[PDB]
DNA sequence: TTCCGATAGTGGGGTCGCAAT
DNA sequence: CACTATCGGAA
């Protein structure tokens, strides 16, 4: 009956891919958090603003899986409310409630949704809190692709950060969905761009010491110390109309290889990438190299 | 054989903790 | 977060 590991989402490109009907919820921009005795990050480490932990531990029922967030804030002031260790904290915020995993993991996710309805139906006071404003997420029904869209014209006018989507009988699996298995999918819209580079930077590995995490997975510390570099492009410094700033991901193997082959070339060329407006505080966010030129 | 799931690993922006300064 | 490279087992 314990979260072994929590539930994270497969993105989806193709929109055919889905698999309908479907039940669909608003993303949240915030901070992952499961109670499990206390509350969780998404690592399973605990929430540092030990108030936050404290509300949401009394209101919320074993089990519980959702997403801190401040109304009206920053992505970045959301950040610092809940990674603090606060030692006292007044502000209010929200938790959005969109799982819930009882005694079977194995539970179809349309009934782990109607134990927090009834839940909520007993509990009514919980929704109350002045300070806490818990919001369950209880998913919408979409039968087709013109519904879909139509519900995400709606959950990004109302300002959340895209769209969920859940096969009504998943599972709630511990680990990454997958796209084929359609448990849970994320649906953003990204923005593609254009900027030049202006220089380059080496891959590093990392040797630090290989350990083990909360979860059993491999752990390496990023001690600048077991950094060795290797002969291939790391990440790219370019220049989006004025604004400066590294895109690293998106580029295979060969890619590398080639940038730094022809370095010198490179540099002064334009690139085409995609990235994440929202949440942007000085510069793109989630920066995603797309092609040259 | 080919495909797909599970991992390890490489990178980004940005904030907090905390020892050193 | 976004993404690539592998490996071993499912299809």
């Amino acid at each position: 009956m314990a979260i072994t590991k929590p539930l994270l989402a497969a993105t989806l490109e193709n929109i055919e891919d889905v698999q309908f009907p479907c039940l669909a919820t608003p993303k949240i921009d915030g901070i992952r958090s499961v109670k499990q005795t206390q509350m969780l990050s998404r690592t399973f480490k605990p929430i540092r603003n030990s108030v936050m932990n404290r509300l949401l531990t009394e209101l919320l029922p074993e089990g519980s899986d959702g997403e801190i967030s401040i109304e009206g804030a920053t992505f970045q002031d959301t950040t610092s409310a809940v990674m603090t260790g606060h030692k006292m904290y007044n502000a209010k915020f929200s938790y959005y409630w969109f799982d819930y995993v009882t005694d079977d993991p194995l539970k179809k996710y349309i009934d782990r949704v109607e134990d927090m309805k009834n839940y909520i139906t007993v509990h009514p006071h919980i929704l109350e809190h002045a300070q806490v404003k818990i919001i369950p997420l209880i998913p919408v029904e979409i039968n087709n692709i013109t519904e879909l869209l139509q519900y995400e014209r709606d959950v990004l006018s109302k300002g959340f950060e895209g769209v969920m989507i859940r096969k009504p009988d998943g599972k709630y699996k511990f680990g990454r969905s997958t796209l084929k298995e359609g448990i849970l999918l994320k649906m953003k819209q990204f923005k593609d761009a254009e900027a030049t580079i202006i220089s380059m930077t080496a891959l590093f590995k990392n040797t630090n010491t290989k350990t083990k995490d909360n979860f059993g997975y491999s752990k390496r510390s990023t001690h600048k110390s077991g950094k060795v570099e290797e002969d291939v492009m790391g990440s790219i410094e370019v220049d989006y109309d004025g604004v400066v700033f590294s895109i690293g991901t998106g580029f295979d193997a060969d890619q590398r290889r080639d940038f730094w082959q022809n370095k010198e070339s490179y540099i002064g060329k334009m690139v085409k990438f995609k990235y994440f407006e929202m949440g942007s505080k000085d510069c793109p966010r989630f920066p995603v190299f797309i092609g040259i030129r």
